[PDB]
């Protein structure tokens, strides 16, 4: 009777991987869920954080105490819900990759890192079918040169590990010759399968 609820589920997700672009082969396996405990994805946080402020500081970038906390400043002393670790969990690397990879395109600020907060988060404003993956979005701004721009919009492009895709761009004064940027994205997460206890 659970035996059959898991070969249920395990063949849907069967499908559900099969049904995709072979293109998407090299961003499943980052979607893997790792089990993660509210604190254990606290403490990811925090040294996540702290690699990402000494990056900057050797690196000449000027980056803002609420972009350093990647979207995820809400549990800086708050820890997430037991459910919800995990997904955190892969948006946090996902984030804490794409910032690292912007970091070494010569930016010289790092602005705004705002993360609308996941259904999974709140079970408030909430065994059919499930979707093939889900968008995460995220919205990203910093300020440079136009080399480091293109180049920033490059890295995204280029990454092989989490897939972020590029729903706008916008430009305007600061706040070579400084440009202030702000991006518009959604993170793909992959579906996985899932098996109580």
């Amino acid at each position: 009777s659970s035996n059959e609820e898991l070969e249920k589920e395990l063949n849907r997700y069967a499908k559900a991987v099969g049904s995709l672009e072979t293109a998407y082969k090299p961003f499943l396996a980052s979607s893997a869920l790792v089990p993660t405990t509210p604190t254990a994805f606290q403490n990811e946080l925090k040294t996540f954080r702290d690699s990402l402020i000494s990056s900057c500081k050797k690196k000449n970038i000027l980056i803002t105490d609420t972009s350093s906390w990647l979207g995820f400043q809400v549990y800086s002393t708050q820890a997430p819900s037991v459910q919800a670790a995990s997904t955190l969990g892969f948006e946090l690397k996902a984030i804490n990759s794409l910032v690292n990879k912007l970091a070494e395109c010569g930016l010289s600020k790092f602005i705004k890192v705002y993360r609308p907060q996941l259904p999974i988060e709140t079970p408030a404003n909430n065994e059919a079918d499930q979707a093939p993956w889900t968008p995460m979005p995220l919205e990203i701004a910093f300020q440079g040169d136009r080399e480091s721009v293109l180049k920033a919009m490059n890295a995204i492009t280029g990454m092989q590990d989490y897939l972020f895709t590029v729903n706008s761009i916008r430009i305007r004064n600061e706040r070579k010759e400084q440009v202030f940027v702000q991006v518009s994205l959604n993170l793909v997460h992959f579906n996985q399968p899932k098996a109580q206890e």
